[PDB]
């Protein structure tokens, strides 16, 4: 397919937005398309062309969330543990929301909504992506 893979793990690799609001008290969260009940983060797999994991990211933020802004912080990277290597290595960036628009591509196949720190862990916990609640955790948001 288009999709890129480490050359020592053979992990997918994978870019995405922590997308807080200026005053970095809410995260913007979407309903995954596999489980329509749960809560996550924009992200999505890096093509063969695109020349940095910020690409990626803001164009999965954009087709999956509806979201426009500023690259703030490099997040580092986390890992997916495929239970009985890495299967999946996750480039993580922090975005200041600029914008948000009513029509997007997915906006008909996903819901779109702000959270408190405390609101999104256990969105991600009830999810059961710790790894992203790792990038979220590295972020600016404000966790009172
Ligand atoms: N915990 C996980 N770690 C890594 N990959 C996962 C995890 N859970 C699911 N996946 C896979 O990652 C891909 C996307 O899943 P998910 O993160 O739920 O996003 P999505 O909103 O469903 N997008 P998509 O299904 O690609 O259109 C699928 O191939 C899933 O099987
Ligand atoms: N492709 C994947 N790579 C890495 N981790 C994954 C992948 N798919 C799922 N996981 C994770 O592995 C765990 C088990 O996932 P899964 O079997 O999809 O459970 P589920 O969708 O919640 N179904 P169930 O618990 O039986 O009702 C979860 O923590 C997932 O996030
Ligand atoms: N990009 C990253 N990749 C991996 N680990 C990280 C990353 N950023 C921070 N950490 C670690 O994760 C934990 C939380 O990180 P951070 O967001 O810097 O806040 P903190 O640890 O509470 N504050 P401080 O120890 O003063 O830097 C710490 O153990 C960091 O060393
Ligand atoms: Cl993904
Ligand atoms: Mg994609
Ligand atoms: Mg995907």
């Amino acid at each position: 397919e288009n999709q890129v893979y480490s050359p020592v793990t053979g992990a997918r690799l994978v870019a995405g937005c922590i997308c807080l609001t200026p005053d970095k008290k809410q995260v913007l969260m979407i309903t995954s398309s596999a489980h329509k009940k749960r809560w996550i983060v924009p992200k999505g797999g890096v093509e063969k062309d695109e020349p940095n994991y910020e690409t990626t990211a803001q164009r999965e933020t954009w087709e999956e969330a509806g979201c426009i802004g500023k690259i703030v912080a490099n997040l580092g990277t986390v890992e997916d543990m495929r239970p009985p290597p890495p299967r999946t290595e996750f480039h993580f960036y922090e975005l200041e929301i600029e914008n948000l628009l009513d029509k997007f591509p997915e906006c008909h196949k996903r819901h779109r909504k702000l959270y408190s720190y405390t609101e999104a862990k256990q969105n991600l916990i009830d999810a059961k992506r710790p790894e992203l609640l790792e990038a979220l955790n590295r972020s600016a948001i404000i966790k009172d």
